[PDB]
């Protein structure tokens, strides 16, 4: 009965496995397992009676790592029944009951090495064990085989948001409840953001250059595969090609056509000249990462991204989580970047300040003035360094046009601003109190920034993100439905209605402004998706340390966000619309796939 | 539903409480703990809404260290409260515990836990959810752990603890919190002989070697406990005949000349000083001193906390049932058992074991031994009078513990023979030596193990094995558990009988011997108690560095011990026959006081 996490669409993705207690018939226990228990300890005042009293206790003792019983140690220690045990392992097991800590194999192995070897002499000098199977036992390695009982193996980011989240608030009691926890993530949707995640960083990576192998001279047990990319070790160069040796033991050959692409990383604005010879990209017995193509024919030379990412698709109408990806892959880092990476949003704050102005009496349409403007030293300047005059508002937005925003921002005041930042998702301690703000300076999640956009994308209503739809007992009863708050009750084909945060002449107006980036500029990438539906605004902070793009359509708001984890520039050339605008296009286009339009 | 221990006349002595859980209704839930909860973590994506929704499915079963489970668990273990009687600063103590119980729980990290706890107290101002006065009234506030002790033990402490520690150190803490009935072989009457017997003889040690100064001089006296009719004082004025103290409830008492007079100075354990002249030879201001008061609290007496330690083991030699067990001066000093922890060379009180083997190999208490010089390699084994008898009948050699003379049977015996019988005996493979000096008693034994060897000759020549349990029932009455021990004389009372490991006729020889011995010898010691069926062995370590006393009749064995922790002289007049034997003395004559006698039996 572990703790099991379900998709929407009804998908078992993970298992959480807590305590453990397979109880067994004292008759059922090897009689030398019994004998390990009675040598256990130097003396017994309850021999024969210690015997009679362990039957009360042999399936309840507590064992370390979350075994209750013998069986439960057995199985979470060595993937075995009590009966397949050799002589040694249970005398490692009859030393931990004094303390699961101190004597524990995986914490202290030698100190629980120690302590079993003195049982096994214990039962050598009661003649519980011969000679024989006192030497074959004490010669014996730790020799754990645990199973792994945290399965996430399907969409690993989804399955460990729930573990983690329940095991944040409520601690390891929430695993132990057995409970199937039926979440709001939609299967299809979360392949998708998997596959634009890994496919969008590979992209960054590859005009970035090869920055060389993960490591030269090192055993290649020590490597494991994932996202498509396995561990070689470099066996043979030659002119054109190069053979490797893989974890299964063969050895493959990558031509020129699979390396090709090679051209040396010198920093993130160079790469050198194109490679000339294999000689130049690989060394013997240096460690590389392979990828087949589907017929497992041919083999390439891939690389893992240095630069992460992330994405976020939450439904506008309720906070629903659709599909989250934390990084480029949950074994490369279990940090989830769309739930605990704070960055700054760069201009994609900027339709939240523009819909206060909204709201304050402006419209799309209303004259606003790029032009210098100076705030005490502080000289706000646009990126192309050049000012266009009076234009109306929704130019200023779809150019990002910082003298503008600021504009905004002494005629709607900070105060009224840094109110609004906070009803639209954004953290009081997170946002400065200064004229920057209007830049996108404060630190946000992208989760805030999805919960923001949903405002544009639901008629003006503010959203709370949820993952859980329900959580039933392991009988099938319901014990927990979702009670969110809801933008339209009626769109839902009853209860918490969403409060209204923007008017809805603000959304809306907001809502095209939007549609109007992405039938311009970028724009002329996003229009790629054959759809009327679709609004959103491209991000980049101060020398492109962030590419972000929020957008939506009226049943799926996604943010997307290319950076390093220590911040430096991804490059000259790498706006928001760049690196983070190509991974939501995918994603965009494949999830809504085949719906009609669906605008404010 | 706790861990309950019983003595054998079915009366309550301990109360061991494991895992609480005192589930509540959502709805009785205070609303500043529900609120406590929402802001003890900076995001939530179940404002923070739907973590209120979840928080009814774990509110009851949260673990919150120190085996709270759910709210009014953690409110009853950490301040002794209801849920309603917390303060805001203590809701917001408790909901900083699940992510992490041990790197914020208050007792063990309370410097981390208040800093988690303010962090929370920040969190619910900033959401509203409490005003800058209750903010400000919360972060003000202290820890304020008040903690009830879950673990009653005040009647019988040793036999109450030896039920928790043996069943935690052979199944674990799960033992506890099984809600089992643990019904015990002590017998309620002699647990308290026992007790009080110890503490009288240490006390006796303890006022013949000297006054030893204060317990501790200009320390605080919250850090000291009353304990054994002892409580602790702060001298606050010094007089000509008479001090102050300063007591832990605030009062303070006036000591007379007659309550201090006693205090000769200890000088070294063989010497102590003249008789003092005057209280400032006694004790200084901000002296931590021991006071004592008599029948009524009209008059207290300087007393001293002995620095000498004691045990007493008492066991029935037909089935190893303990009957009386004393650890120590008192539980409340050392929680260590000195009858089942306490590893000590025996001394002479090994000779016996020796001595039987030799009249089972078939030598008796009138054959003529040689008490004669005698060395082995360089080790010249010398008698503790430094004098030889020459050839003596085995049962004067035996009462006299001549060295000599066990070495000597020791060869006529055998090492591995002897090592044999010693394990026989119920001793320790690995904590008998493989050489000539355990003849003289060198290998480490445990008090309740000279108990097991000597029933041997109480019983007539059967080994038995102690236990504690009699029955084990479960919280609904229900008997679990029946002891079915090994039997010496199945009439005398499954049944189960136990292996004889000696003659009727060597373990019926060698009672009568030591009876004798406590007769005829120890200066007439059964005389002093007025029965016949007692037989015993004193027995002194090197430099009486240990006194033992190992005695019995044929329906009880106990063995008493005296002697220092860190092993130091008791000092030269101080045998086995001076500290431990008027311990025996005392509980044996009130144990037995109006039992018929009881002596061994003769099966040839
Ligand atoms: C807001 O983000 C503001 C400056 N604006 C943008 O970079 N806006 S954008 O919407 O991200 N964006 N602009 C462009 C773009 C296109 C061009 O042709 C030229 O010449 C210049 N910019 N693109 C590229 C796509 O449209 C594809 O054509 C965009 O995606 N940012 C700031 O004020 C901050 N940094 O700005 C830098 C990077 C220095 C800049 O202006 O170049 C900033 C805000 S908070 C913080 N730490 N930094
Ligand atoms: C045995 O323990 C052995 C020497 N024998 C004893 O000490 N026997 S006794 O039974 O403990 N015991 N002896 C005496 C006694 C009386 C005297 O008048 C004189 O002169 C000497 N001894 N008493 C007095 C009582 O009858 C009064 O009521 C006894 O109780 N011990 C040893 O072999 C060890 N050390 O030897 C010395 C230091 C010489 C010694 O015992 O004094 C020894 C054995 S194991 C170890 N670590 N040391």
């Amino acid at each position: 009965k572990p703790l099991q996490v379900y998709t929407a669409d009804n998908q078992l993705i993970a298992e959480y496995g807590g305590k453990l207690s397979i109880p067994v018939e004292y008759k059922q226990i090897p009689p030398n397992f019994i004998h390990a228990f009675l040598a256990a300890e130097d003396s017994s005042f309850f021999n024969l009676s210690k015997e009679d009293i362990l039957s009360l206790y042999v399936n309840k003792i507590f064992l370390g790592k979350n075994a209750y019983g013998i069986a439960a140690a057995a199985k979470i220690y060595y993937n075995k029944s009590i009966n397949e045990l050799s002589i040694a392992q249970m005398a490692m097991i009859a030393g931990l009951p004094k303390a699961p800590s101190k004597y524990n194999p995986v914490v202290n192995p030698e100190r629980a090495l120690e302590r079993r070897n003195w049982i096994l002499g214990r039962m050598l000098q009661l003649g519980y064990i011969s000679q024989a199977e006192y030497q074959k036992a004490v010669a014996e390695p730790i020799n754990l085989n645990m199973p792994n009982r945290d399965l996430n193996n399907i969409h690993p980011y989804a399955g460990e948001m729930v573990r983690s989240e329940l095991v944040k608030h409520f601690g390891e009691q929430a695993i132990d409840s057995g409970y199937k926890v039926y979440t709001t993530i939609n299967a299809k949707r979360q392949a998708i953001a998997e596959k634009a995640v890994q496919d969008g960083l590979e992209a960054y990576d590859r005009r970035h250059g090869w920055r060389g192998a993960e490591a030269h001279d090192k055993p290649l047990s020590e490597f494991r595969a994932y996202a498509n990319t396995y561990p070689a070790q470099v066996t043979k160069v030659n002119s054109s090609s190069f053979e490797a040796l893989m974890q299964d033991g063969s050895t493959v050959t990558v031509q020129w056509s699979g390396m090709s692409w090679a051209r040396p990383y010198r920093n993130a604005n160079s790469v050198g000249a194109a490679p000339s010879r294999a000689s130049q990209i690989v060394k013997v017995k240096d460690i590389v990462r392979l990828r087949p193509n589907e017929a497992k024919t041919a083999w390439s030379l891939v690389q893992v991204p240095k630069v992460q990412g992330q994405l976020i698709a939450i439904n506008p109408n309720d906070g629903s989580i659709e599909a989250i990806v934390g990084g480029y892959n949950f074994y490369q880092s279990k940090f989830n970047r769309a739930l605990q990476g704070w960055r700054q949003p760069g201009s994609t704050i900027k339709p939240f300040l523009y819909a206060l102005a909204l709201e304050r009496g402006m419209t799309p349409y209303s004259m606003v003035n790029d032009s210098p403007i100076t705030i005490g030293k502080w000289t706000p300047k646009n990126s192309d360094g050049r000012y266009l005059g009076m234009i109306p508002l929704r130019r200023a937005l779809y150019l990002s046009r910082n003298t503008v925003s600021v504009r905004l921002l002494q005629t709607v005041g900070i105060e009224r601003t840094r109110q609004l930042f906070m009803d639209f998702g954004l953290q009081e301690d997170q946002i400065p109190r200064n004229y920057t703000i209007a830049l996108g300076t404060p630190q946000v999640l992208p989760i805030q920034m999805a919960t923001g956009y949903a405002t544009f994308a639901n008629g003006g209503y503010r959203v709370q993100p949820h993952f859980i739809q329900r959580i039933e007992d392991a009988y099938g009863k319901v014990i927990y439905e979702a009670k969110p708050e809801y933008a339209c009750i009626p769109c839902i084909n009853q209860y918490r209605q969403a409060q209204r945060i923007l008017k809805s002449s603000s959304a809306y107006d907001m809502a095209n402004i939007l549609r109007d980036v992405i039938e311009h500029g970028t724009g002329r990438a996003a229009l790629k998706i054959g759809r009327s539906d679709l609004g959103g605004k491209t991000g980049t902070t101060n020398d492109a340390k962030d590419a972000w793009f929020a957008g939506f359509n009226g049943k799926l708001v996604t943010v997307t966000w290319v950076g390093f984890d220590q911040p430096t520039t991804l490059g000259r050339r790498e706006y928001g619309g760049i690196a983070a605008l190509p991974i939501w296009i995918n994603f965009m286009g494949q999830a809504l796939q085949g719906t009609p339009a669906a605008w404010v």
